[PDB]
């Protein structure tokens, strides 16, 4: 991640090294680059992660602060995310009928801006472990100036990029806001993302898809899907022995940076411990259809897989019969 | 050596016994366990050889071959060693000035990864005797993807274990290619090693410090200390009469396995016939530091010769009156 950034006008570090978690793998710098640095196009178009510093994405919000948002994003109701501690487990409600035994280690809620504002003072003035994460998409059903601000993103860029990278549609855009020290686990998507940061830092841990043997993610079929079984501040050896061999590409990026998350790559991202709420906003991205030429990439691989395990819950009438197949079939065969 | 084991997926032996070469001593097998075997860390602490199978520790070298490394470690240069035969012959060049009469029997070579890949593929068209081996260091110093994979070695397990034995510092990390056929003749090293097998196969045939008698070591001051004098295809037993008593531990390691070669054991390192390209990572530590307790242990016994045949060439201000001084000490005194 390397040495902290020293902000403009001499007001410091941006940040310092007590304020990140710590973890058992190493990592190296991912590229920060300049939008108009041939090599940013370079890493983009092979897919593969860079900050670009300049491209004045969502240059509008950079003023954006929870005074701002409250007295301009509406009446409207927000979904709010809370956890019992740092770690925010997600999940995906439609596969709890195929896990009887899965309870829910997150709850969502519908409240108003100011409901969140006030919850969040509340966890600040007592201190508590509680903490939580506001999600919402922006539309037009938010506030008029916060449509204005919206509207001034660069486009321009988002959508040229869009045009020369082959994308689908943007599929979604969300406004994210959380709380020091928040963390969202380890979990590769299935989209092209840009996550345009505006208040505060985040330090983004990343993994190529070729690290799939290492991250142990969930059954396709379980609620957690996408989501490593690991739990990276206690990781267990036995159950996940190659754990010991991960390595990420890491960057923590401040108000201004858009980071290019690569369709499968694996992303860990936390919010800098003391150092006040964070807001960013995410742009995703359908990735280029299919071309099929060798030797194949990680990714289709990853893809592969999950759509055998798809099938096979299918054939069998039901998901918690495939393990026990693909056990039968491995067995003595191909182990 | 066993057995050869068969590879996952029916694709047959690993191995045939037409791929070892024949020799005139006995051996015996050098087990084969996980590392989480209570009988692995006891035959460690013991100094004795183990073959681990699952410790992970070169995991991401895996898929390394030519291909693969030629087009990422870089454009740096690698020492490359070539002998007229299949036997590697070593020697220290700061001894050279000891023994005016030795006549080098090895090349060293540097040159650029892909002039070494290209001239393995001559003696592969023609078919000729010569052979090659590519050493050298895991530093930053190579490409950056071969760093990546590097960072992710097991160091977890490694680093522990380098804890619990006592042991001193990783003095060394060498990365060997060689070609199918070679063979390292029998030495000792002075430090612990941890040899981690990555492609192709290997026979290691080993003996323990107490068979000094039987393997006639060089004198320390020439330029092949450390290595035995008898030509394992060609015994001279008038010669070395003792070396009819020889008898070795022996083991074949493919991708995966780590073999634990304890300080001062002999070892005999060998490519299998026709089994193309091999590639390991060696790891060396210092031994813990001596403790004396009697009764002593024969590497001790060992490290007092050597140092009485140090001590002897510097009191007599020339190392080849040595072997007249020790032949008068002894002659009717004590043989
Ligand atoms: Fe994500
Ligand atoms: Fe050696």
């Amino acid at each position: 991640s390397g040495e902290p950034r020293e902000e403009a006008g001499a007001l410091g570090p941006a940040w310092d090294e007590s304020q990140l978690r710590s973890y058992s793998f190493p990592t190296r710098p991912i590229p920060r680059l300049s939008q108009s640095d041939p090599r940013a196009e370079e890493l983009i178009e092979n897919e593969e992660p860079v900050v670009l510093t300049d491209t004045n994405l969502v240059y509008p919000a950079l003023k954006w602060d929870l005074e701002y948002l409250q007295e301009n994003i509406g009446n409207g109701d927000f979904s709010v995310y809370s956890a019992s501690t740092h770690k925010f487990l997600y999940y995906d409600e439609k596969k709890m009928a195929n896990f009887q035994n899965f309870k829910p280690r997150s709850n969502r809620e519908e409240m108003k801006f100011h409901e969140f504002v006030e919850k969040l003072q509340d966890i600040q003035q007592r201190g508590g472990e509680e903490r939580l994460y506001l999600q919402q998409t922006l539309n037009d059903t938010v506030g008029r100036k916060i449509v204005m601000d919206f509207l001034g993103f660069n486009w321009n860029w988002i959508n040229k990029q869009q045009g020369k990278r082959g994308w689908g549609q943007l599929t979604s855009n969300l406004l994210l806001i959380g709380m020091e020290g928040n963390v969202t686990p380890a979990h590769y998507d299935e989209q092209q993302n840009f996550f345009a940061q505006i208040k505060g830092y985040k330090r983004c841990i990343l993994f190529p898809p070729d690290q799939f043997e290492c991250l142990y993610p969930y059954p396709v079929h379980h609620p957690c899907d996408r989501q490593s079984q690991v739990d990276f501040d206690n990781p267990d050896y036995e159950r996940f022995p190659n754990f010991q061999n991960v390595v990420g590409y890491e960057t923590v990026v401040g108000p201004g940076d858009v980071l290019y998350i690569p369709m499968y790559w694996w992303h860990h991202i936390e919010s800098l411990l003391n150092g006040g709420i964070t807001i960013t906003v995410n742009f995703w991205y359908k990735g280029a259809p299919t071309p099929i030429e060798y030797p194949l990439k990680a990714h289709q691989k990853v893809a592969i897989m999950r759509n055998i395990e798809k099938m096979l819950g299918e054939a069998l009438g039901n998901p918690q019969e495939v393990g026990p197949l693909l056990n039968t079939m491995i067995k003595g065969r191909y182990n």
